[PDB]
């Protein structure tokens, strides 16, 4: 009968209890941890697959070098990628388990993903079949919604931000840029192929940037190259801001008709921003074969799924210069980071 989903219910939940009952308190643990391998880097720290020591479970921790941040003016979006990330709760996104900061960097560890980007094995394969990418793109619509709802947008959009679990889901990393908007906002931020007109603009935006995003994810995805593609930045944004887009012959006529209402240069016609909002993009017809609730609760079959060898293999992963993390003596502006 009815019993089952209980068990399922139960199941999850110690998951999750067990989760959060191995990680260390915020802000209590020291580098405890064996350092494997980097998984990214950026202009104020890395992100390293990491086991604890006592625990024996794996992580990522990403580590950040206060004094860069604090030179380069970059203290709120550190910030607000700690407090977005303890605050929200959703199957694709990542899970933020705990949290330190020493005398030197603050350190996010959130859950490790092994399967890699999908960057990764978007390169590799060269494109995915319009259902692939409708599976990935149904995921993101549902995080989108959760995430405005919430007021906030993600805004670093890309096939790199989005992990591939064991069970061929997407968990959405990196929330350096996100941010709890009421009305605009005005920060430059995003890579360039896939900015929004608005953003070149720099008119002022809202969520709305997020869907125009989604349309280049799914194009790209469909495609293996972003709508706007050009040698050089500049040309880049005479595309984006052209209000053209050519599609490839073996588009579909839906998928060519949700990128073209996705890809709408003004914002009073895009999707996901209409009265009817993401209702507008759940119930086109190139969605017609999602079903949303399954996909949320991940009970659909993905299709592909990596090719894993337990945590700890990083071999999903691309290879990144490794460095030696060393701490001061002498603690490095404290009274910045005093609420991480
Ligand atoms: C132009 C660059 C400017 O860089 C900043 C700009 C602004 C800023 O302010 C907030 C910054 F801190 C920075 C940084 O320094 C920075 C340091 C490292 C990384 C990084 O590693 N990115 C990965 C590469 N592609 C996806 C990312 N993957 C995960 O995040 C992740 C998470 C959990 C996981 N579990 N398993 C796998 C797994 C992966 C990114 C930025």
């Amino acid at each position: 009968e009815q019993e089952s989903v209980k068990e399922f219910l139960a199941k999850a939940k110690e998951d999750f209890l067990k989760k959060w009952e191995s990680p260390a308190q915020n802000t209590a643990h020291l580098d405890q941890f064996e350092r494997i391998k980097t998984l990214g880097t950026g202009s104020f720290g890395r992100v390293m697959l990491v086991k604890h020591k006592e625990t024996g479970n794996h992580y990522a921790m990403k580590i950040l070098d206060k004094q860069k941040v604090v030179k380069l003016k970059q203290i709120e979006h550190t910030l607000n990628e700690k407090r977005i990330l303890q605050a929200v709760n959703f199957p694709f996104l990542v899970k933020l388990e705990f949290s330190f900061k020493d005398n030197s960097n603050l350190y996010m560890v959130m859950e490790y993903v092994p399967g890699g980007e999908m960057f990764s094995h978007l390169r590799r394969i060269g494109r995915f079949s319009e259902p692939h990418a409708r599976f990935y793109a149904a995921q993101i619509v549902l995080t989108f919604e959760y995430l405005h709802s919430l007021d906030l947008i993600y805004r670093d959009l890309k096939p790199e931000n989005l992990l591939i679990d064991q069970q061929g889901y997407i968990q959405v990393t990196d929330f350096g840029f996100a941010k709890r908007v009421k009305g605009r906002t005005w920060t430059l931020c995003g890579t360039p192929e896939y900015l929004a007109p608005e953003i070149i603009l720099s008119k002022g935006y809202n969520k709305a940037v997020d869907w125009w995003a989604l349309g280049v994810l799914i194009y790209e995805m469909a495609a293996g190259y972003p709508p706007f593609f050009a040698d050089q930045p500049i040309q880049i944004y005479e595309k984006i801001v052209s209000g053209k887009v050519r599609f490839p012959s073996h588009f579909s006529s839906d998928l060519k008709d949700l990128l073209r209402n996705l890809l709408q240069v003004d914002l009073t016609k895009r999707f996901g921003n209409l009265k009817n909002g993401v209702n507008d993009i759940k119930n086109h017809k190139w969605f017609a074969t999602t079903d949303w609730i399954a996909i949320y609760q991940r009970k659909v079959e993905a299709p592909f799924i990596p090719k894993f060898k337990g945590p700890g293999d990083t071999s999903n992963f691309d290879d990144y210069e490794e460095e030696e993390i060393r701490v001061s003596i002498n603690e490095k502006c404290g009274k910045e980071f005093s609420e991480f």
